[PDB]
């Protein structure tokens, strides 16, 4: 019965390292990169890219369509507004947020994730793999209901919530049906999310080491510990 929506904010004029979702990365670009491992996901016939109606977004809107994936563009700082409008627009019930600096995005984590969330229903309302960090930067996944962002746009009125969406959750767990999925180790040390020219350098080492780009997180990590030298992002010690 619920229509589970992957939706991926992502724009040029981001916060840190503007542009980077247009890159060079593999074959593609950073943002192309992501949407291909999403389209593994038994999840992946909705996914939806959300940016801002802002002219440099065209490229944005580029780079989706290109993937064959369906865009929305609207509030630029309002980020509880453009979900709210996306998931209604998209009659999407249960949402998946996913935001474009974490192209190596896995999507077995991420079904993983939405089957534990629907085999709970009623139970769960927000499910996160970062709150608590025990997955490297950059795998993270927000699900929650639309209920509940609802819930979220009728409460919050600051800035910053308005921008981030999920921390008056964070701070008010108990107020929610709120849950959490660990790695299987801690991994937050590793830092895959790109915001700097040394997470790109990272990141670029990082998909040198494999041949398509379906590889699993856990053969990223293995990778990873084996090369300890990809790591350009975060001092190196043996
Ligand atoms: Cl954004
Ligand atoms: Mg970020």
């Amino acid at each position: 019965h619920m229509k589970v929506g992957i939706l991926i904010q992502a724009r040029m004029g981001s916060t840190r390292l503007p542009g980077k979702i247009a890159l060079p990365f593999g074959d593609t670009t950073i943002l192309g990169f992501m949407l291909e491992r999403l389209k593994f996901s038994k999840f992946q016939e909705n996914v939806v890219v959300l940016t801002t109606e802002e002219n440099i977004d065209d490229k944005t809107e580029e780079i989706a369509k290109k993937n064959g994936v369906s865009v929305f563009r609207g509030s630029a700082n309002d980020l509880i507004q453009r979900y709210l409008d996306a998931a209604k627009t998209y009659n999407i019930d249960i949402i998946v947020r996913l935001t474009g600096d974490c192209p190596l995005i896995d999507s077995k984590i991420l079904d993983l994730m939405v089957d534990l969330f629907l085999y709970n229903q009623g139970r769960i309302e927000f499910l996160t793999n970062c709150f608590q960090r025990t997955f490297a930067r950059g795998m993270d996944i927000e699900i929650f209901t639309l209920s509940l962002l609802e819930k979220l746009d009728s409460i919050c009125r600051l800035p910053y919530e308005r921008e981030h969406i999920v921390p008056y959750v964070e701070e008010n767990t108990e107020k929610f049906k709120f849950f959490e999925y660990p790695n299987e180790r801690d991994d937050s040390k590793y830092r895959l999310t790109i915001d700097t020219i040394e997470d790109y350098e990272t990141l670029k080492s990082c998909i040198s080491y494999f041949l398509s780009k379906e590889f699993s997180y856990v053969d990223l990590i293995e990778v990873i510990k084996k090369n300890p030298s990809i790591i350009q992002n975060q001092t190196i010690y043996h």
